[PDB]
Parts: C-alpha cells; structure tokens; sequence
C-alpha cells in the first residue's frame, strides 16, 4: 500500500488525511500538530468548518520548526454553497488561504452542488424554512474554479457530494479546461457507494471517503442509530488482525483505492488512525465489510431537499 494517489493533475495525493470538522477551536490547534508529528500529510479543512485560523496556526507552526516542507503538505478546503456566484469565488478562495496563513491549496472542492444565496449566513431561509437558491449554474461555477488553478491559487480542483449526473455535467460541460482531480463523498461499509465510485473510478476522478467511521459525533445524530464503531461483526474483522475496530474502517476504504479523512481531536486516536498500513484485509474480508451497505447516510443535506441540485434523489 503506497501512501499517495495519484491524480489527474500530476500530483500525488496522501491517501490517509485529518478530518476537522466539528473539530472545536480551542482543540484544532494542538489536534493538528499531534497529527503532522505522527506522519498525517493531509488535512482536510472547509471554510464552513469555522476553524481554518486555528487549523492555519498548527500548519504555521509545524512549517517554522521544519517538522514538515510545504511540498510535502496536501491541503484541501472546499468553496461554500453561498459563494457559487461567480464573482465571489477567488475571494472566498483568498479568504480561506489567508486564514490557513497559505500561498496556494492542494486541492479546492465545490462543497456541495447546491448554490445558497449570498451573505453572511451559511444557510439563508425564507421566512417559511427553505433554504434560498442561487441562480449560478454549477457550469459557471466550475469555470470560476478552473480560473483559481490558472492563477496559482489552487494545485488542483474537484468536487464534493456530486451524484453521476452532476459529475457527468461537469466532465460534459462545454469548453471544459480541468477535469475534476476528485469526488469527495460519504463511504462507509453502511454506504459503500459501489454504482458512484466505479463511475468516478471509471473517469479517473479520485474519490475520497469522508466520515469513514460514521460521524458519530455529528450534531443530528439519535442514541438508537446505527454503529460503525459499535457492530460486532466489525469488530470481529479486526479482533482477527489485532487492530481497532477503527482501524478496520480506515483501512476498508484505502484497498479501494479511496482517499479517506478520518477526524478526531484525541491525540491517542489521531495516532492510532494512522497506523494502518501495517495489514491487510482479505478479499473475503473486503466483500464481507461490503455486504453490510444498508444505504444509511448520515449526510443526507435533509435541509435542503427542496434544492433543484439537492444531490440524493438519485439512486447515486
Ligand atoms: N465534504 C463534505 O460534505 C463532508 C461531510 C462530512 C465530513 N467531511 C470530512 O470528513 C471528515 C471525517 O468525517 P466526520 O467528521 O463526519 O466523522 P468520522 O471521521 O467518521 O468520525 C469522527 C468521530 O469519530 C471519533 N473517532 C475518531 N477516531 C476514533 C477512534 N480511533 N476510536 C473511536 N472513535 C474515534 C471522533 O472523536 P474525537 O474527535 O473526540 O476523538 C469523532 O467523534 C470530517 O471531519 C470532514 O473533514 C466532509
Ligand atoms: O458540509 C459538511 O462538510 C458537513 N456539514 C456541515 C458543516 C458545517 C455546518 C453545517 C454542516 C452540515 N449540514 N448538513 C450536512 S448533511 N453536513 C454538514
Ligand atoms: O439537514 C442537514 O443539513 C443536516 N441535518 C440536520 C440539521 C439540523 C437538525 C437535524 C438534522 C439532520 N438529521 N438527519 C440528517 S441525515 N441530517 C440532518
């Protein structure tokens, strides 16, 4: 198992970053630095997370002691669905390099397909709840994207929580100048998202599994839900190889040749997360942690169903 993937831009990819969010400011910091010491290459950050000053302050920090080069980083942000307009998409790029203390991102993600209207609220409504569309086309926004690579802001560009179709219009979109380097998508063997993957696979777009051991800290989450971290049948899969049930769960999607950004703010966790690419899962292993999909997502955008890009009508 190689450490990186690579991509359709030419560069090479960590397959194993930090995920931050719901990661508490006053926690990011040090969660951060414990993983550049423990050998993460990889961050995974979103203006929306509200934390990318503090996450830019571990960076900072570890690049000034030369624990880690800046070429040796991979930084990912993601644009937020109230800056699709065209117009505001470098400025919410420069935002999130200022706060992340960076000359260029990695990579840059379309967050999500649905475009909100602008201002200072993360999720406008309307006076009855909905969230209140943009009018942008995801077609404009992604050549405001392509411009980002064009002017040395962004390595790499891609998408996040885009179905086939919505990936399809992008590799369709006419004058098309960069493909998307990568797909990043929920994946866990409770979601294992085989119909969506392979089409990506297929057009050499890398995806990456986010919340592989199934955010249980999400904020929505009910006491009687399903538990990646808690089924004994997973547990028994790593009690045979003498790793964490976690470990498991990080492992399953890197011999898919996925990407995968596990979070956590606990030092011991951060350094267990890393420490699986010592074994591997047998193909029985791999088909059995398959067999337990059951479609449950725990990032379902619930608020905003009504979207016309809502992403999960479609069966993938
Ligand atoms: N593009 C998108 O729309 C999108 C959506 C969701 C997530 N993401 C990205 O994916 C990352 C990961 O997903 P996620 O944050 O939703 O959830 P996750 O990584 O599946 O799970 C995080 C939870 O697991 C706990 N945990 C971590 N390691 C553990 C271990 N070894 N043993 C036991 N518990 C452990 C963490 O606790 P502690 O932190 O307290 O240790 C935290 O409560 C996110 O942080 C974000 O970067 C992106
Ligand atoms: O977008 C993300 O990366 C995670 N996330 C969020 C991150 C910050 C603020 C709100 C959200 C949110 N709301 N719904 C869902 S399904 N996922 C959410
Ligand atoms: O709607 C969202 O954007 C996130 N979210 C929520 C946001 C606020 C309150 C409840 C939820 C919720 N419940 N289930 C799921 S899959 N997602 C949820």
């Amino acid at each position: 198992m190689a450490s990186r993937i690579l991509l359709n831009n030419g560069a090479k990819m960590p397959i194993l970053g930090l995920g931050t969010w719901k990661s508490p400011p006053g926690q990011v910091t040090e969660a951060v630095k414990v993983a550049i010491d423990v050998g993460y290459r990889h961050i995974d950050c979103a203006h929306v997370y509200q934390n990318e000053n503090e996450v830019g302050v571990a960076i900072q920090e570890k690049l000034r002691e030369q624990v880690v080069k800046r070429e040796e980083l991979f930084i990912v942000s993601k644009l937020w669905c109230t800056y699709h307009e065209k117009g505001l998409v470098k400025g919410a790029c420069q935002k999130t390099l200022s706060d992340l203390k960076l000359d260029y991102l990695d990579l840059y993600l379309i967050h999500w397909p649905t475009g909100f209207k602008p201002g200072k609220e993360f999720f406008p409504l309307d006076e009855s709840g909905n969230v209140v569309p943009s009018d942008t086309n995801i077609l404009d926004t992604w050549a405001a994207m392509e411009e980002l690579v064009d002017e040395g802001l962004v390595k790499a560009i891609g998408i996040s929580n885009f179905n086939h179709l919505q990936v399809e219009m992008i590799l369709n979109k006419p004058g098309l100048k960069y493909k998307p380097a990568v797909n990043q998508i929920e994946c866990h063997p409770y979601l294992t998202q085989e119909k969506l993957i392979q089409y990506c696979q297929s057009k050499g777009i890398v995806v990456t599994a986010y919340s592989p051991l199934g955010s249980p800290d999400r904020p929505w989450a009910k006491p009687e839900d399903p538990s990646l971290l808690e089924d004994p049948r997973i547990k028994a899969i790593a009690a045979k190889h003498n790793k964490t049930t976690a470990q498991v769960l990080i492992r399953f999607p890197m011999q898919r040749n996925l990407v995968v950004i596990p979070k956590s703010v606990t030092p011991e966790r951060i350094a267990e997360n890393f420490k699986v690419f010592d074994f591997e899962l047998s193909s029985q292993d791999m088909t059995t942690l398959l067999s337990y999909n059951r479609n449950w997502r725990v990032c379902a955008l619930l608020s905003c169903t009504s979207h016309k890009d809502y992403p999960f009508h479609e069966e993938f």
